[PDB]
């Protein structure tokens, strides 16, 4: 019933050159777009190189979006987003909250932007180790999750991405039955607040340390519908990490 | 003799017509980029077709850089820059300072980076009205200037902009006295650490509403050469701007 999404995410990393390179790979799998969405997220000052290079199957999008004042924080737009027609944008991710102390509160306001200016949107959360070995890691989420889950209104057009932190970027990945747990979890929080046909309408991908030997494992698990990939989708096999959802 | 330095800073907007009927504007303005150096810096995402339409004579950059650490900031890189041919940088401009609490330790460490990988950059500095009226301008501005200026090579790839804070977006541009005042001194930190040939080629800009009706008698003062324009860089009229210092 609901459709696949697999997005690379390519963190400050890239040439003219490796990027011309690695889209001709990607070009080179055949997939149909009605029945998997898949989705490359490069840098800024990338993101045309990168849209004329992929083919029409893929979809692009940014990785932060700015709240939604006149007090410019020089972070891009929505407006200026939707007018350059791209189509999705990351919120909520790993070094937003670490770095530039983004909140709960800040990710609902870019939902918000996001939501009005038309744009699809990738929201992440996630917990810390500490967290983990607290035993809260369903308290973080559910609060995470609840912080903007209830503006969500066209259920294709929002796509939740549970990374644990400890997972990103580390080699670190979740096992199947850790992350189908949480995103069990994550999909009761959207029923009891959004409704049934909802909650099971929208996606829920993993990420942390998704490669070509741990991905199909992890699609298999039931609550699991796609990847968000940092490290392993600058890498021509990304394109079997892309299969495993086929 | 000192090349004047004219810049336009873009800040979250612009759309891609906008630039389109901009840039043109700007583009019938006849001037020897030899003698006057004339920069644009538009949004991230819109770099790529700023620079397409813009003329060669026009220079152009971008609004922030990375500091050198394995864990990506989702800023943009030096080295991401100069593969791109990007030829200038904002680095110490207000909103990372404000919003993004980044220190003095953060702007040294960003001009390093992007000398390292021969970008030119322009380093912004400048006190609050608090600080003024608290008669402290020159004792932050020495702060801020010593962090990095001894770090400086070639006397015609790093610019310097003094732009009050209280000036900034504003509309309560400095007087040429208030300006002209600092920039003296700052110059003379420059002679004091650098040596006193490097101190007379440097650019040392004022920032702060310039518009068409004041920048004339800013320019006409000693020690400032040309200026780094918000505002007033979104009209047609941005061209008298660049005309007071032809």
């Amino acid at each position: 019933a609901r459709k696949y999404f697999v997005a690379a995410n390519w963190k400050c990393n890239g040439t003219l050159e490796s990027i011309k390179s690695l889209t001709n790979s990607f070009n080179n799998l055949d997939f149909d777009p009605s029945k998997l969405d898949v989705v490359v997220f490069p840098v800024s000052v990338h993101y045309d190189h990168t849209r004329k290079l992929l083919q029409s199957k893929f979809s692009t999008g940014i990785q932060n979006v700015s709240k939604f004042n006149g007090s410019c924080t020089g972070e891009v737009s929505a407006e200026i987003a939707k007018d350059l027609n791209i189509e999705y944008v990351i919120i909520g991710h790993f070094e937003r909250r670490k770095y530039f102390h983004e909140t709960d509160e800040d990710v609902r306001e870019k939902l918000q932007a996001s939501l009005k200016n038309n744009l699809k949107a990738v929201v992440c959360f996630g917990e810390s180790l500490e967290q983990r070995e607290q035993n809260k890691t369903i308290e973080v989420i559910t609060k995470q999750v609840k912080a903007f889950v209830d503006l969500i209104d066209n259920f294709d057009n929002v796509i939740l991405v549970y990374e644990p932190l400890w997972a990103i970027g580390t080699g670190k990945t979740a096992t199947p039955e850790q992350a189908q747990l949480v995103h069990k979890e994550i999909r009761k929080i959207v029923k009891d607040t959004c409704g049934e046909k909802q909650a099971n309408q929208i996606r829920i991908l993993y990420g942390g340390s998704v490669n070509t030997e741990n991905c199909s494992s992890l699609i298999q698990q039931e609550d699991i519908d796609g990847f968000l990939v940092g490290n392993a989708s600058l890498k021509e096999s990304f394109v079997d990490i892309i299969k495993s959802a086929m």
